[PDB]
């Protein structure tokens, strides 16, 4: 708070908009994986990683593409599904995606088809390229518990 106020402000949002230096767009891109993953995934987790990394950097992709190459790799396709089945991925992806589970049971059984047939890559481009969480959200704001998923287009 560059204001003089005391730090009240705790709980911060972390975005990718115009302004933001070395060390805050570093923190952006590790506040991703460690929500999607949310875990600190680092050494052996890596090379694709950094390579997404500069990509964003740059501003060259978009933060919602760099959040739905993360959800579709087979690292998340592999730990999110291996141990579990069709349903239990479906609350999985849900709670990282758009922050809900399946809240409806036609929602519940509609995106069930989904990630029966399609599987889970199918289900992660149909939770994050939705419409409704795109133009509502906004494209800069990180994909955090409780937050905000990113705009896809510009028109």
């Amino acid at each position: 708070p560059q204001s003089y106020f005391n730090a009240a402000a705790k709980r911060q949002k972390y975005a990718m908009k115009p302004g933001l230096s070395a060390l805050e767009k570093n923190a952006v891109i590790k506040a991703a994986y460690r929500q999607i993953f949310e875990r600190d995934i680092t050494k052996a987790y890596s090379q694709s990683i950094s390579y997404l990394e500069s990509q964003v950097r740059n501003g060259d992709i978009s933060m919602k593409e760099f959040v739905r190459r993360l959800a579709k790799s087979p690292l998340y396709r592999k730990q999110f599904f291996e141990p579990f089945i069709n349903s239990r991925a479906l609350e999985l992806a849900f709670r990282h995606i758009l922050g809900r589970g399946p809240s409806s049971r036609e929602e519940v059984q509609k995106y069930f088809s989904i990630v029966s047939s399609g599987g889970l890559p199918a289900l992660v481009d149909a939770l994050v390229d939705s419409q409704e969480y795109a133009d509502y959200f906004g494209e800069e704001t990180v994909p955090y518990l409780r937050g905000l998923e990113h705009h896809h287009h510009h028109h």
